[PDB]
């Protein structure tokens, strides 16, 4: 619909790459390059929805390539994100660290800038459009304090850190808020053959990540069957405006989680075509420029 349509690539595919394929495809301004993958994952049977698409190793074998959607781990994010930089493409990614961000922002406004690109960075559910939102109900409220509560979903971090454990054939961690920005973890977790649960359970509740955060644990016969990827955050202000005591803001959404964050992402890609070089939250740039459509009409539309 646009003339030299955006060409996107979807750097792993995992949860969010499935689901940024399908964000792509419906993106009116951009195209599919193609999808990286590591080289073992290039070796299993093509995936059907992968027909007719550009399956490869490394970026090069693509072509033109405006944006790179990293859809990698987290530890294994900003390093990708700095090798695509130096090639002067554009990178979105989720990075959900938070204490690490303004480090890992520093370190690739630098690469971006030496190389004419742009990186946009934590630009998922949480952090990301969440962040967008906590940051707003700040300004409008200076004095008070914010909640967010991260309603009953999965934590895929915590998942595999508690299947890397002795005992745990496989595991499901959720993340469940119980109030005031406090949150509870109930892990699910099938056993091995012939392991007993009262030390595994000690295992997982003496295991840095549960240890000073309220953890319950219970055996079942089939995580696999207990998984499902939506979630819900909930935010909750209670502040100051101006003087004025006593003002109210509640935000809820409840969504597919990968689905989600993976649409921010490509509307992120949109914006990442539209900034000066360098690193960027997504506190960091207009909101209209995640939009697509003529300035008029969008301001027209939403203002
Ligand atoms: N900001 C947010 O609100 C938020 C929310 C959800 C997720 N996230 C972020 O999104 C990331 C991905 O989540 P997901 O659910 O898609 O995870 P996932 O299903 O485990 O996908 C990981 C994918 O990355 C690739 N990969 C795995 N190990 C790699 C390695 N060592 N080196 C290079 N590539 C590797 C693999 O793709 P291939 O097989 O094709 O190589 C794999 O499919 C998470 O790390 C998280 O930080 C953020």
């Amino acid at each position: 619909r646009t003339e030299r349509p955006i060409r996107v690539a979807i750097i792993g595919y995992g949860n969010i790459g499935q689901y940024a394929l399908q964000a792509v495809e419906e993106a009116p301004d951009m195209e599919l390059a193609g999808v990286v993958r590591r080289q073992s994952s290039l070796e299993k049977p093509l995936p059907r929805e992968l027909h007719g698409v550009s399956v490869v190793s490394d970026v090069s074998a693509l072509g033109q390539v405006d944006v790179a959607v990293l859809c990698t781990p987290t530890y294994e994010t900003p390093a990708i994100a700095k090798e695509l930089l130096a090639r002067g493409i554009h990178t979105i990614d989720s990075f959900d660290i938070h204490q690490e961000i303004v480090q890992v922002r520093h370190e690739l406004d630098e690469v971006a800038r030496a190389h004419q690109a742009v990186a946009i960075l934590a630009a998922g559910l949480l952090p990301g459009t969440c962040s967008m939102i906590r940051s707003i109900l700040e300004f409008m409220a200076p004095y008070g304090i914010t909640y967010t509560n991260v309603g009953p979903g999965m934590s895929m971090s915590a998942s595999v850190a508690v299947k890397a454990i002795e005992g745990v054939k496989d595991a499901l961690a959720l993340i469940i808020p119980i109030g005031t920005g406090l949150h509870r973890r109930m892990v699910y977790v099938e056993l091995e053959e012939g392991a007993d649960f009262a030390t595994v359970k000690e295992r997982i509740l003496q295991d840095p990540l549960f240890v000073h955060d309220e953890t319950h644990v219970l055996q079942v016969d089939d995580v696999k069957q207990l998984i499902d990827r939506g979630i819900a955050v909930r935010m909750e202000r209670k502040g100051v405006s101006g003087q004025t005591q006593n003002q109210l803001f509640t935000y809820e959404m409840r969504i597919n989680n990968p689905a989600l964050t993976s649409q921010v992402m490509i509307a992120s890609a949109r914006a990442a075509m539209r900034q000066k070089p360098g690193a960027y939250t997504m506190i960091e740039i207009p909101i209209i420029d995640f939009l697509y459509g003529d300035r008029d009409e969008l301001i027209r539309r939403l203002v």
